[PDB]
């Protein structure tokens, strides 16, 4: 039982990903206009998937100004008011160097909590939090950022987005 949806890619039909707000469901991609060189966002098949056959691959070229103007969110995340929640997820790179950042927020835009400015390495990795529902809200998000400059010329995948009471 998971609050979020499609957190492992497997609905979704390999390929590069060109729909970025709706071609991934429960999922919104979004490159903001500041990132001059955009990124390649794929669904891949491979036997490598720590979840099921697929991955997300992030493959960055070129960053904007903030981390979050290259984002994979997902969305809806499914959640009751004061409950506390573990966010798992496993995260790997082409390259040596990357850096990410895990976070989960609400509507509005206010953050629950994150994984700051997470070492992804060569080998998959999981990486987990707990966060809980501080406000009334039921219908959060989850956003990853991947706009970090370390991370130009490096694809970064991700896998098995799992968000347990
Ligand atoms: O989808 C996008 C949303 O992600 C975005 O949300 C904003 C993201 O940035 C947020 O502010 C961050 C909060 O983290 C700060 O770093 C902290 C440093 O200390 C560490 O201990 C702690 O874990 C970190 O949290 C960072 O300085 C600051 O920039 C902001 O509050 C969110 O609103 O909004 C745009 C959406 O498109
Ligand atoms: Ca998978
Ligand atoms: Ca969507």
């Amino acid at each position: 039982l998971v609050a979020n949806i499609n957190g492992g890619f497997e609905s979704t039909p390999a390929g590069v990903v060109t729909d970025l707000a709706e071609g991934v469901e429960g999922w919104d991609l979004n490159v903001g206009s500041s990132v001059t060189n955009p990124p390649v966002f794929e669904v891949l098949e491979t036997s490598d998937a720590p979840e099921g056959n697929k991955v997300l691959a992030v493959t960055v070229n070129g960053v904007g100004n903030n981390p979050f103007n290259i984002q994979a969110t997902a969305l809806p995340v499914n959640v009751r008011p004061g409950v506390t929640y573990t966010y798992t997820i496993r995260a790997r790179a082409e390259q040596d160097g990357a850096v990410v950042s895990f976070t989960v927020g609400n509507q509005s835009l206010d953050e629950y909590g994150r994984l700051h400015h997470q070492q992804i390495t060569t080998e998959w990795q999981p990486f987990t939090f707990e966060f809980t529902v501080s406000d009334q809200e039921t219908v959060i998000r989850a956003p990853i950022h991947f706009g970090y400059a370390a991370n130009v010329g490096n694809t970064i995948y991700i896998d098995g987005l799992a968000i347990v009471d």
